[PDB]
């Protein structure tokens, strides 16, 4: 007896949410074996044999629009008024969850403590007349000079413009009808140029060699750049260095900050149609969801001495981590603004994105 699932592996370090997702689960189903797929949601959708999978909640429209999702009503969603609910309502389609939320992610501006003039930014326009451009090629930016961000990839660019878009036209939407690639809002885009020229070109674009995906957070800790903007989890390799280092949010435009989060959450696939099998991966579901499990996968263990530093998206779950690390009590300040906003992107978004990001790209070479 088994269920195919996969966890959301674009973390730091994904083998600790495997342990505590086993754990957790052999603890109730001591007899259901769990089958761990590599599978990708931003490659491709999710197969008929995979039961219960955490995906970007960027294809949820794709998703639900295809029929891949089962319903989970909400009386099957455990301790629910305990999940962050512009979370659960971002996994809510006219009036039906289609996923739960496991964790949220947003970039940060990172500043080094007693740097007041970056700390009081409050958008990459203000950042801009602190920084100025660098112009230079070099990959390694001079001490305490210059943006570190990565700006590598084609999809993560992308959906930088549309965070863009919500910024500069100051209207959240969920872009059921995705934006004209032959027509780019100026301002918006404005925005991805300032912060490369903030980068170099160089440096904006850069994949290591190594495959380090938070290389930028160790050259600023190491005193590499003025600023760095990166995912609240860059901290997990920071190590106590975390402790002199200062986040906050910014607006991608001139107005008011709309604070978007990514959403990685759990769906269960509608090719169930067994119900004894379908109660079980309902169950699963819970447990890749649930405080224990997220406190588990999120904190230090015997072979790593540092937090993820990931978003939950469970008031209860920053409780108990902010008793013994004072950084989550931080995070949750920003996590639980009653007026942050899912990520969400309507149904086309796989034939968009293919569009958006030579269109996107191509500009930004000039
Ligand atoms: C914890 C976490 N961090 C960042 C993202 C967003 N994200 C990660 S990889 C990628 C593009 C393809 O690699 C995007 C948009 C997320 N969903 N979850
Ligand atoms: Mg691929
Ligand atoms: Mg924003």
């Amino acid at each position: 007896q088994t269920l195919n699932v996969a966890l959301y592996e674009y973390v730091p370090d994904p083998i600790r949410f495997k342990k505590a997702v086993e754990t957790e689960w052999n603890k109730k189903e001591p007899n259901i074996k769990l089958n761990f797929v590599d599978w990708d949601c931003y490659s491709e959708d999710p197969p008929k044999d995979l039961d219960v999978f955490v995906f970007d909640a960027v294809y949820l429209s794709h998703f639900v629009k295809e029929g891949y999702l089962s319903e989970i009503p909400e009386k099957d969603i455990k301790n629910k008024e305990d999940i962050l609910p512009f979370a659960m309502e971002g996994c809510t389609i006219k009036g039906s969850a289609y996923a739960i939320p496991q964790i949220i992610s947003t970039n940060l501006l990172f500043s080094r403590k007693g740097d007041y003039d970056i700390q009081k930014v409050n958008s990459v326009y203000d950042l801009y007349d602190k920084l100025g451009k660098f112009t230079s090629e070099d990959i390694i930016l001079p001490n305490n000079k210059g943006l570190l961000i990565d700006m590598s990839g084609g999809t993560s660019k992308a959906c930088m413009y549309l965070d863009s878009l919500i910024d500069t036209t100051q209207e959240y939407t969920k872009f059921c009808s995705l934006p004209n690639l032959n027509e780019l809002n100026k301002d918006a885009i404005e925005s991805l140029v300032l912060l490369q020229s903030m980068a170099g070109k160089s440096q904006a674009n850069y994949w290591p060699e190594n495959n380090d995906s938070y290389i930028r957070a160790k050259w600023f800790i190491n005193g590499k750049g003025r600023a760095y903007i990166g995912y609240t989890e860059a901290m997990s390799q920071m190590k106590e260095f975390a402790n002199d280092i200062d986040f906050k949010t910014i607006s991608l435009s001139k107005n008011s900050n709309i604070p978007i989060f990514y959403g990685d959450v759990v769906g269960i696939n509608s090719s169930i149609t067994n119900s004894y099998k379908k109660e079980k991966a309902i169950e699963l579901a819970n447990i890749i969801t649930d405080k224990n499990t997220m406190v588990k996968a999120v904190s230090p263990d015997e072979n790593n001495k540092y937090p993820q530093y990931l978003l939950p998206a469970r008031r209860s779950v920053y409780h108990n981590l902010g008793n013994k690390y004072p950084i989550y009590g931080k995070l949750y300040k920003i996590a639980d603004n009653s007026n942050n906003k899912l990520f969400r992107t309507g149904p086309e978004i796989r034939e968009w994105l293919k569009q958006a990001k030579k269109i996107i790209t191509e500009y930004l070479q000039q």
